């Protein structure tokens, strides 16, 4: 069967919206109505024109967007720790990735992505902050911050990056190790990298790999080598499909706790 034409007879019949995230395989960002890193991806989501929400993308996310359409359908094709914390910190606003469970985000003030996660610690008034669960982006965050760092790819893939691609400029995403972040010519979420690519002609990728295909989507001109080229690697088109046709994997959040993560989302937005 021809499955581009079936699932657009289905988004028609479902009165559905596609969006997906950076790291989709081409085909099924070939098939998103919208595609972005997180945060573009929670703010297409807001007051969502749709009755459902196909979400190409990883289950916490999805789960966001459920979070912020209650009333909507939103369907995926495929914590003492905190309380403790806060025992020990209880001035301390606590700041969670969206890389997270919607329980755990109910226990959050609010919420950051790679791409505003120094944006909104920067605008907490305390010195310290709670913040989890990615261990490496905490410590991006402290470092270009300066405030108390309260946490809930290697240097030989960076070399023979550089030995192979002289002339390339790296992109490195704050989720790597300190180490390799340190090298990096660009740090930033695949929403960043997008728009700074234009700060270069050539470019070696240190994030998943199908972000390679979207950015020489974006830039057929540019090249962009992934970071480690000879290594050998997910929702397909197939799975879009029978997402629409037997409207599966709906994604649901408890009513009490989607209030509270709500509130923790929404203010990362206006933040």
């Amino acid at each position: 069967m021809d499955l581009v034409e079936e699932i657009l007879r289905l988004k028609e019949e479902r009165n559905a919206i596609i969006l997906a995230h950076n790291y989709q395989l081409p085909e099924v960002q070939d098939i998103a109505d919208f595609i972005g890193d997180s945060l573009e991806l929670a703010r297409r989501a807001t007051r969502v024109d749709a009755d459902v929400i196909v979400f190409a993308g990883v289950d916490f996310m999805a789960e966001t967007a459920k979070i912020l359409n209650p009333d909507k359908v939103v369907l995926i094709p495929s914590v003492e720790h905190i309380l403790e914390a806060k025992r020990k910190y209880p001035n301390a606003p606590v700041v969670l990735y969206v890389n997270s469970t919607a329980e755990a985000k109910a226990y959050a003030d609010v919420t950051v992505t790679s791409a505003n996660a120094v944006e909104v610690v920067k605008k907490l008034d305390s010195d310290v902050v709670i913040f989890g669960p990615d261990k490496n982006l905490a410590h991006y965050v402290a470092k270009m911050t300066g405030k108390k760092i309260i946490p809930v790819f290697t240097l030989d893939d960076v070399e023979r990056a550089k030995k192979l691609h002289p002339n390339a400029k790296l992109m490195i995403h704050p989720e790597c190790i300190p180490e390799v972040q340190e090298k990096a010519d660009i740090i930033a979420s695949t929403g960043g990298m997008i728009k700074r690519a234009c700060e270069w002609d050539e470019w070696v990728v240190f994030t998943e790999r199908e972000m390679v295909y979207r950015l020489r989507k974006l830039y057929p001109q540019k090249k962009f080598y992934p970071a480690r080229e000879d290594a050998f690697c997910a929702i397909t088109l197939k799975n879009i499909y029978e997402s629409l046709k037997d409207m599966k994997y709906k994604v649901e959040v408890p009513e009490e706790i989607a209030r509270k993560a709500r509130k923790a989302i929404e203010r990362m937005l206006e933040m």
